């Protein structure tokens, strides 16, 4: 997250907002 905007603990499509 954010979904599309790599914030803190995720990349665009990579993390809990997508898979994880």
């Amino acid at each position: 997250c954010x979904f599309x905007l790599p914030g803190g603990g995720g990349v665009c499509x990579l993390x809990s907002e997508c898979i994880x």
